[PDB]
């Protein structure tokens, strides 16, 4: 091994320690990373945190006390829960540093998205950064006994600003 | 009372007992169903449902021990999470009998789609039947103290065919 080497910086920045680090490393694990030969890649969990999102976002619009009307929901939950904005929350809260890949192609593409993320509609968006921010989802439902408050106790931070920001001025 | 007549019986139906009949009122109140001026329309609790269902169609699906591969706990998704089905669902649940609404153009596309069930790729399938399954979820997460575990115990029972089903194939 090195597999899970530096994992420990990454709990730091969003907050949370994990209890079995194979969730952690799976979450992180590229279906090209042939290195990985503990756990399987990270689609399966990658399945199961798009929905836990999909269900605390909508959950946190419905609740809202601006009471947005059913219209306003649905624009709302398109412009929060989509494969774009997902990842450009997982590379502000730099998930590509722990990512684990063998490919060249990928390495570009985050690249040229990390840096014009930064000096923040023709960039092309990593999938695969949108995939773990769900895969991380999905890890840590698993880790803390499938627990969705333990997961919307680290993810409500991280997607905060752009609740506020798009439920002021929906898109 | 006059809105909520003869609802003891979907209650039986589905097996679930309203503790507020209102939210199952609620899920059943078309847009168009101006009659009800003491409830919102379902549109709200269809959005919550929605997610709802989702979830806990993914967690059952992965939770599975024949371990699907990600390629098929993705068909698997699909083809369980989709309006048609839900439409089916609702009607072979007689959801339809309890659905208020004013609009001939509706309740003509779900006598035949009912019908067309019933006979059982050209059909028009109504909608808003896969949206009052949708909204029905919602209801009783609402009625329930916000419970995941109340829905799917209702949920679960008719779902399970087309699940037990899609799984094998
Ligand atoms: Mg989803
Ligand atoms: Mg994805
Ligand atoms: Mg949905
Ligand atoms: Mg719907």
């Amino acid at each position: 091994n090195h597999l899970i080497s530096g994992f420990e910086n990454f709990e730091k920045k969003i907050n949370y320690r994990f209890k079995n680090k194979a969730y952690l490393l799976q979450a992180f694990t590229h279906a090209s990373y042939h290195y990985n030969t503990i756990t399987d890649c990270y689609q399966r969990l990658e399945f199961l945190g798009d929905a836990i999102l999909d269900y605390l976002i909508t959950k946190h619009l419905y609740e809202d006390p601006r009471q947005h009307s059913p219209g306003v929901l649905t624009d709302l939950r398109s412009a929060l829960v989509n494969n774009t904005i997902f990842a450009s929350l997982a590379v502000k809260y730099d998930y590509h540093k722990y990512f684990k890949a063998v490919s060249p192609e990928l390495f570009h593409v985050i690249d040229d998205f990390v840096q014009f993320q930064l000096e923040k509609e023709d960039i092309e968006v990593p999938k695969a950064m949108g995939d773990i921010f769900e895969s991380l989802a999905g890890a840590i439902y698993m880790d803390s006994g499938m627990s969705l408050e333990t997961v919307w106790q680290v993810y409500y931070p991280m997607m905060r600003p752009l609740i506020e920001k798009f439920s002021a001025n929906v898109p």
